[PDB]
Parts: structure tokens; C-alpha cells; sequence
């Protein structure tokens, strides 16, 4: 029914069927960094019902984002039957894999460039914290053609649940600025509340003091190696899983929901958070470009993001 | 190892995988002899070991082809398989697939043309005589690119047996025009046998007389198919297994050898024999244009043929 999504469907497909016939090295050489597969299909007079007629699919640096799945813990049978299987549902666009398990969101080239500019780091990061990380963790990027209209996809894993239901959701950034959902927002099914709802309305997070310091652990490398890429705009999203609302219309596989964190004992209510990092590829000099057409450096929002979290928990 | 050879393996591949996702219905249309479908594909920097870097595939009136093989009685899943599991063998370049179930034949654009010219009909031919013919099986059509290479490829039915050899090979015309194999063609391993050679070696098919009614009854309407449509340049290409030869180094599935004709109980040695006609795709304009550059008419090949067939048997 959307074109651009059987295209993604269709490519996804074809990308790792290729690559379960490739010999997977244990490293990645620097061409890997600069690789990609294109493929371009025109039918004519054929297939009219199941694809678009004349499409493009490109696949940036195939080999890394394959080691990076790897390392992230998932197969690429399983990534492949997760994206393919069903449609992705809709919900910059947004997606979900049909069970949940990964984010599928729509980005610029400006955005693709700048994936390309840190994939290197990116994953020597990866490498160097075995995969135990906050940052997004990012399994694909694709460029798809459908007559005349081009888009750039990543490909990420949810920071929630495939299971369990979150019924509250935070987007945490630590501003010195003021930031707040507006009215109308609060009015969404599942809003995305924001520093001063959750400074105002009290929220606390209840977890012990071995999984807090931990967190905080993690937090604290993984938002300096983003200042040091100069990167900012970037949030902690904060998912709330109710026990007992959940048994009204409590437990998770951490292999799969690898953000999960359960509450301690004495806690008022049975809760699980899902706490992750996201959207971190907005460079300093991207976001000058939309304040232009359309204090605040990356070293003072890493500053402020981390002071608010240390808070906050 | 050939270039050529792993993107027609990919090619068909891809191109029976499609297929798997269409809805096939029990007609044809008339835009399906006019269909294609073109893959292009770029690879930089990436999968250097499997395939080409650069490379297009081009399918000629895929669902024509689908039916067709259906048709004669195989399976697309089959086909794939005899296709890919193992590399084609070499042996116009000819290959013959790895279960020796399919001829992979190698032919001009103008050969291609000519396909197309005669396609409908063909296919139509085909339904009237519900798959029961002489004629080649025409099984699909193919247009391949590597790095400047072009070149365009025919996948037809093994005259011959999967599973049982053949020891002696003749190619009848029945030419008014002397026709026999070169003294340096009789020292190949299985040489390819001609008109004179069974005319002056007094090489007798031992088949009964309801087999032999039955072959000669095809034979004619085949021919005269052929004939109406300007074709010639054709064979009757004839095989002839020894049970007992078999034994020093005998039965066949008639569903799979579909050319093979057992022969009668009297016959001096126990012999199958496998006969069916090849090579159509020469239109007379294109024969006398190979006899520029580098009496004898399509009727006139046509009423030859049948008189020497009907003589041999
Ligand atoms: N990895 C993820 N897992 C689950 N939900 C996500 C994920 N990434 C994004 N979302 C949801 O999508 C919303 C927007 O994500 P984000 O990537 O910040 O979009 P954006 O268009 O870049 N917004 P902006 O901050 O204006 O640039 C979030 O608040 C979440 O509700
Ligand atoms: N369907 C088939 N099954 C088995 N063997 C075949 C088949 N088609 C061709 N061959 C073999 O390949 C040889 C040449 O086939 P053919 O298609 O006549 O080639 P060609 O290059 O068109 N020859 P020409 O007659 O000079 O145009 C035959 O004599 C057979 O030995
Ligand atoms: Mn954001
Ligand atoms: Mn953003
Ligand atoms: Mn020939
Ligand atoms: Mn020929």
C-alpha cells in the first residue's frame, strides 16, 4: 500500500540474502567505511501488483552495519524476518517492525552524511565497550527511489519493549531553556513529555543504587564520546512500563529488550524502565543551518544533559 | 570462475524468487509477450569475492516463460534448483546444467528478435497440442551484462537423458545437399553425426510400429508449424543409449526424459533412443544473411526433412 515501504521491505530482503553468501571476516578494513550496493529495477509491462515498476535501492557500507548487528546481539535471519515478514507500521516519518523490535525513521542526506562522518568512531566505540552502550544503535542505513521521490532510512533498535507496554514516555534533554509538551500534546494517547513535565509533576524512577550508578556509568562515556563528535540535540527517552495497568486490559527477556532496567523492591508501584539514548546526529553546524533558514554549543548540552539525568534519577 | 555464468545463476535466481510472490493466472495477456523485467547492479567496494562489481540482468516475457514451463511439466522451484545448487558445465557456447536436465545456449540479439516474433505463436502451438511435441522447449530467455560483455542465453530441455548416457549423437536435416561429419569431427569423444554417416553406416532405430506412428505424426505437425513460419535450418537431433555399453562401464522416467522411446523386443541390442527437433530460431532472411556476409527455401527444407526422417525409422 506504500510504495516506499515494500521498496524498503523488498531491499532489506535482497540485502541480507546477499550477505548470507559473503565470508564474514572478524574485522572490518577501511573500504568497508566508504562501500555500498546499489540496485536498480525496471519492469516493464510485469509485476504491477506486488512492487512499483521502476525503483532504486542502495545500501551504504553493507559489511559494517552487518558486524554492527552482530555485535548488537542480533542475527540476520532474525533482522530480516523482523523487517519482511509483515509491513512495518506506521506511528521525519516513523516506523516499528511489525513485532517491535526495531525503529525504521526517515532522514535527510545532511543526516546520511553525517552517519558516513562518524561511522568509523562510531563503531570503534562499539567495539571498545563490547556493544554495552545508551547510544542508538544503529543496523542500517538505505537510500530507496520510487519515481522521483528519494529517501534515506536508518534503521534502529527500540528503546522499549516488544512485550511490554509503555504508558509513560519522557524526552529528556537538560536544557538551561525551558522545555515543556505543549497543550496540545499532552492531549496525544501516548505523549512525549518533557524536562519540566517531569521536573514539575514529581516523577521519580525507582531503581537501586548498583543499577543507577551503572547507568550513569554508561551515560557519562557514552554522551562524552558525543561531544567529542561535537553532536547535540540528543535526548533520553524514558519509557515507564506499568505492572499493574498492564493486568488491568511482569517480566522481560534482557537479550531482546537490552534497555530494560526493573524497579527495587520498595518501590510504590510494580515498574520497568526503558532508558536509552537517541537522536544524536544533528552536528553543531546542521542545527545553525535549520536556526538560520528556519552558549548552546556540544560540550554545554553535554554538560546539562548529564547534570538533569544525575538528577533526575 | 565465469563471470557470465554466476550472474546468469544470480539472474535466475532472482527472477524465479519474484515469480514465487506473483499470483499466476491460468491466461496470458497480450502485453505479457511484450514484458521484461531489468536488474542493474553496483557494487563498490563490497562482495568482490561472489559476483561482478557491475553487472545487469535482463528477463524477456517472464510470465510467458512461467507458463510455459509449467506447461512442460516443471516446477519453478525445480528449474531454480537445476540452475543454481551447482554451476551450469560448458561442453555459441552450450552449457548443460549441473543434473543435465537443461541446455543453456548462448545466441544473437537477432536470434532474440526472432524469438519474440515467434512467441505468441509458439506458445499458442504449444496449448493446441497440450505440451506434447518435438519442437524445443523453450524454457527462458535472458540478456546478460558484465563489464562490457553482452550477451544474450536460451534455456531449453535436454534432449538427452538426465541419468542415462548416450553413446551415439546424430543430427538429421535430410538435405537434397550432401551432408556428413569432417574425418576431424568423427575423432571427437561423442562426435555429432550427420546425414550421411546413418545413411552409409546403415545405423537402424529399433522402435515398434505404434511408437513409430506416433513420433512421425508429431514430427509432421511440428514441421509444418515450423515451416509455415518461415523457420528452417533445424534438426532432428537423435541419441542413442546402449543398456549393455551402460553395463560395462536400463529404464528412464518417461516424466522427466520425456524424448526417450524404448526399443522393440526384437531389437539386436537392448537400445533407448531420444529424439526431438533443434535449433528454429534461424528465419530464412537471417540464413541468407549469413550467406553474404560469410532451391533451398523453407518449404523445400521442410518436405526433405520429413522424407528422410520418414526413411530412417
Ligand atoms: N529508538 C527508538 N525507540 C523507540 N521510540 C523512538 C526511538 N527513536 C525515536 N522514537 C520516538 O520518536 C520520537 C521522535 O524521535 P526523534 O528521533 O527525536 O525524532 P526527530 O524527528 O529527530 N525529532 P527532533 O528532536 O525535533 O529532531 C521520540 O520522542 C520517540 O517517541
Ligand atoms: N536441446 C538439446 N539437448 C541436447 N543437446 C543439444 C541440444 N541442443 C543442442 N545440443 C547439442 O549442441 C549441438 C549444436 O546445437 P545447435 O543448436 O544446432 O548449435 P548451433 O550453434 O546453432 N549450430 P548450427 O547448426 O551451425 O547453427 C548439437 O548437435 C547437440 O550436440
Ligand atoms: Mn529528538
Ligand atoms: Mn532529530
Ligand atoms: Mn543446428
Ligand atoms: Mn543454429
Amino acid at each position: 500500500s506504500d510504495p516506499l515501504l515494500s521498496v524498503l521491505m523488498w531491499g532489506v530482503n535482497h540485502s541480507i540474502n546477499e550477505l548470507s553468501h559473503v565470508q564474514i571476516p572478524v574485522m572490518l578494513m577501511p573500504d568497508d567505511f566508504k562501500a555500498y550496493s546499489k540496485i536498480k529495477v525496471d519492469n516493464h509491462l510485469f509485476n504491477k501488483e506486488n512492487m512499483p515498476s521502476h525503483f532504486k535501492f542502495k545500501e551504504y557500507c553493507p559489511m559494517v552495519f552487518r558486524n554492527l548487528r552482530e555485535r548488537f546481539g542480533i542475527d540476520d535471519q532474525d533482522f530480516q524476518n523482523s523487517l519482511t515478514r509483515s509491513a512495518p507500521l506506521p506511528n521525519a516519518r516513523f516506523h516499528t517492525s511489525y513485532d517491535k523490535r526495531y525503529i525504521i525513521k526517515t532522514i535527510t542526506s545532511e543526516d546520511v552524511a553525517e552517519m558516513h562522518n562518524i561511522l568509523k568512531k562510531y563503531h570503534q566505540y562499539i567495539v571498545e565497550c563490547h556493544g554495552i552502550t545508551l547510544l542508538p544503535q544503529f543496523l542500517g542505513m538505505y537510500r530507496l527511489n520510487v519515481d522521483g521521490v528519494e529517501i534515506y532510512v536508518i534503521v534502529t533498535r527500540n528503546v522499549f519493549s516488544h512485550r511490554l507496554s509503555v504508558y509513560r514516555k519522557y524526552d529528556l534533554k537538560g536544557s538551561t531553556v525551558a522545555r515543556e509538551a505543549s497543550d496540545k500534546e499532552k492531549a496525544k494517547e501516548l505523549p512525549t513529555l518533557k524536562d519540566n513535565d517531569f521536573i514539575n509533576e514529581g516523577q521519580k524512577i525507582y531503581i537501586d543504587d548498583n543499577n543507577k550508578k551503572v547507568f550513569l556509568e554508561k551515560l557519562k562515556k557514552d554522551v562524552e564520546f558525543l561531544a567529542q563528535l561535537k553532536l547535540m540535540d540528543y535526548s533520553l527517552l524514558v519509557g515507564i512500563h506499568d505492572v499493574e495497568r498492564a493486568e488491568q486490559e511482569g517480566e522481560f527477556d534482557p537479550n531482546i529488550d537490552v534497555y530494560g532496567i526493573k524497579c527495587h523492591e520498595n518501590s510504590p508501584r510494580k515498574e520497568v524502565y526503558f532508558m536509552a539514548i537517541i537522536d544524536i546526529l544533528t552536528h553543531y553546524d546542521a542545527k545553525k543551518k535549520a536556526a538560520h533558514a528556519a552558549t548552546v554549543n556540544p560540550e554545554q548540552y553535554s554538560k546539562r544533559f548529564l547534570d538533569f539525568i544525575g538528577h533526575i534519577l
